[PDB]
């Protein structure tokens, strides 16, 4: 059974969602945030969250249904929703206010464009740039994961401002990416994702095993130098709970799957993602424009769209259109890019040393 | 690499330790509390419970090592910790100060009775009386696996009295180590091990799945009723983490598993386990008496080690020496007996409500 606070048990009613997608989608934000933000101390703030990422988690499967022009408006409701209300509640007052209100809207807008029915040339743009370089994937790859986002969330709803520096947020989104997509690998090769970080490095298990151990060995280096204050915590708890959702939510399939993590794919569980179990979505191979959309995006997502063509990769392989033709369904690297992004993840440990002091 | 304060790292020196396992010993011990009670405010407290968590480790596997008997002995020390000290910082002025030195005390007498060369008498009979009833199994492997012992720690490293009731402290350890023994179900099958809930209620995966199911989703309701105190917090964050440490700890073995969980054991990891590997423990195929340890026994123990030999079921298995001879290693119960544990099992949620209000 789902279970959730009375605050939300009436929202998102009304909105073209079945009584069993309104119950999942509310279930699902409220179990996110709980895992992502465990401690906390104001009430009203953390709702204002789980809200916010109620409206996350329709985008992330049905963006059909979110007016992503209006999530910034003053006054607007989007599925009921005052958007803008419930990020100024979150973040108003933080040094983080304006970053986090392009960090939000950004994510929605790319996860309907992921969603739609028909690939817009804004969202081939977008496939393209997070295949471009390991670290253009990672700052992409955390605003469409909100582990920024969460980690600012977390410590505003224990009622402090976060002083993370950027390279602070470098550091912390690659090490909770190399975890999560590790442990989401066959889920995002089932949906056939553009968004995980071993579509560009490679499927080898030996590789993903020796950077999973660097990546959550250095997040016991964090947590040990940083435990004894809530903003140390708010961030070792978003990073290291990010894989371990696989067995604490029910979004995923732990109990479905015979108590087990990282059985392979198969063509069932890709059905299962096409027709949204667990609220899944799969990428089957314009109307929004960067013209329209380019006032909600950060500058690393707004300078990512414009990238010269003269200096793309003409040996990674792109496609007319991306998604599942029946693997990853994104930009596949050449031999040396690939080389390059290996690199780029196994010299973590000290770039990451070198940005967390 | 391995990570834990500075504080700790010259602790159980010049004790018949070596420098790897004192090193794996001092990180286990950080990492388990660090999991368990993830949220605190008391330093000093914290940093007692580690070691005492260090202790527990060096039980669980040499228990040879640990003088059991000057465990609540004020001004003694073992293996260089002042235990009763360490007891009195954590628990002296809460309302389970005297509960807490019998459960610590008990936990760790039999944790080296069960990785003693020998079997004793004393030790035969716990191994019985666990197999006795689910209720019994259930309230010993608390006990053994310190459920209330953590969800009382982690309320006093938060400057605050524990106030659970009896009935609070049984649901939340059927919760507790519902999940565990199950995530540990493989794990255990390969230490032989006496204390895993499905070596009495059946094998079989169906059983397991649908009893997990029902912890997790009671756990979800219990979550979400008790989040906005800092002792619902507590409680929520032990119970939560108890399945999860296989992925988050180096104890388990995901990374070296591939990155799953789930896969059946082999005689590869039952060979691990009798080797130490992760400080693991595999019971292979008497000193102590009840007369010279009853002191430090809570109730419920006590009684289960006087248990008449007339009221035992003479349908289950009992052997004359417990432990691996190459499954679990314990009573194999009979039908009846094992129906009764199922059906008890499958009854959690209407005992679980009432006892949670
Ligand atoms: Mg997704
Ligand atoms: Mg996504
Ligand atoms: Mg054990
Ligand atoms: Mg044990
Ligand atoms: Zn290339
Ligand atoms: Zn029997």
């Amino acid at each position: 059974q789902l279970h959730y606070p009375k605050e939300i048990e009436n929202d998102l009613m009304n909105c073209g969602l079945t009584e069993k997608e309104r119950v999942e989608i509310l279930a699902t934000a409220w179990e996110y945030v709980r895992c992502g933000v465990p401690e906390f101390t104001n009430w009203e703030k953390y709702i204002a969250f789980v809200r916010l990422t109620a409206l996350t988690t329709v985008a992330e499967y049905r963006g059909k249904l979110v007016d992503i022009d209006r999530l910034l408006t003053p006054g607007e409701y989007v599925l009921g929703y005052p958007v803008r209300e419930l990020l100024d509640t979150l973040f108003a007052g933080t040094s983080v206010y304006e970053a986090m209100l392009q960090e939000y809207a950004s994510c929605l807008l790319f996860m309907a464009e992921k969603t739609r029915d028909h690939q817009s040339d804004l969202c081939k743009k977008y496939i393209e740039a997070i295949a471009s370089s390991p670290s253009r994937y990672y700052r992409l790859r955390d605003c469409d994961a909100q582990v920024r986002l969460f980690i600012a969330a977390a410590v505003a709803c224990n009622d402090l401002d976060p002083d993370f520096t950027e390279m602070e947020y470098q550091a912390m989104a690659e090490i909770g990416i190399t975890l999560y997509d590790a442990v989401a690998f066959y889920k995002h090769r089932a949906e056939a994702e553009v968004s995980n970080l071993y579509a560009y490095c490679g499927q080898d298990l030996e590789f993903r095993q020796e950077v999973y151990q660097t990546a959550r060995s250095t997040l016991w280096a964090l947590e040990t130098m940083w435990c004894k204050t809530v903003q140390g915590r708010s961030a070792i708890n978003l990073l290291k709970n990010l894989p371990l959702i696989h067995m604490s939510m029910r979004r995923y399939r732990f109990v479905e799957d015979g108590l087990t993590i990282g059985k392979p794919e198969t063509s069932a569980v890709v059905r299962a993602a096409r027709n949204h179990v667990k609220l899944w979505y799969r990428n089957d191979a314009m109307e929004r424009s960067f013209e329209s959309v380019q006032y909600m995006l950060y500058p690393e997502l707004k300078e990512a769209l414009q990238l010269p063509i003269t200096e793309m990769c003409q040996k990674c392989t792109r496609r007319e259109v991306y998604g599942g033709v029946s693997q990853f369904g994104g930009v596949v690297l050449c031999k040396d890019s690939q080389e390059e992004w290996r690199h780029y993840v196994r010299s973590s440990e000290s770039r990451h040393l070198d940005w967390l002091g």
